[PDB]
């Protein structure tokens, strides 16, 4: 949540509001919101 949006919204985030010029990018962003599957870590 911190406004500072550069380059074109080619890709937004529809749970917290952040922009990603690369579909893939937004994805693994996401991530954040959703449950990730992986190693054991912190
Ligand atoms: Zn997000």
């Amino acid at each position: 949540g911190s406004s500072g949006s550069s380059g074109e919204k080619l890709h937004e985030c529809n749970n917290c509001g952040k922009a990603f010029s690369f579909k893939s990018q937004l994805i693994i962003h996401q991530r954040i919101h959703t449950g990730e599957s992986g190693p054991s870590s912190g």
